[PDB]
């Protein structure tokens, strides 16, 4: 009952675009509004902030894939 959303874990898309390039993989950590990956949407560039502290357990997008706003984009912990 969901096209693709996240909330637990999974970082919720701002948009439905388009994935650009990935700044963080599973190994790196990230930080509470660092850049984690870039999105194409309206031909216009928008960056992808963590919602909070933690690291890259599994990323789900990747380069050149579509995505969902709302969708799971990274799974932090």
């Amino acid at each position: 009952a969901g096209a693709g959303k996240a909330g637990e874990g999974e970082i919720p898309a701002p948009l439905a675009g388009t994935v650009s390039k990935i700044l963080v993989k599973e190994g790196d950590t990230v930080k509470a509004g660092q850049t984690v990956l870039v999105l194409e949407a309206m031909k216009m560039e928008t960056e992808i902030n963590a919602p909070t502290d933690g690291k890259v357990e599994k990323v789900l997008v990747k380069e050149r894939d579509a995505v969902q706003g709302g969708q799971g984009l990274i799974k932090i912990g």
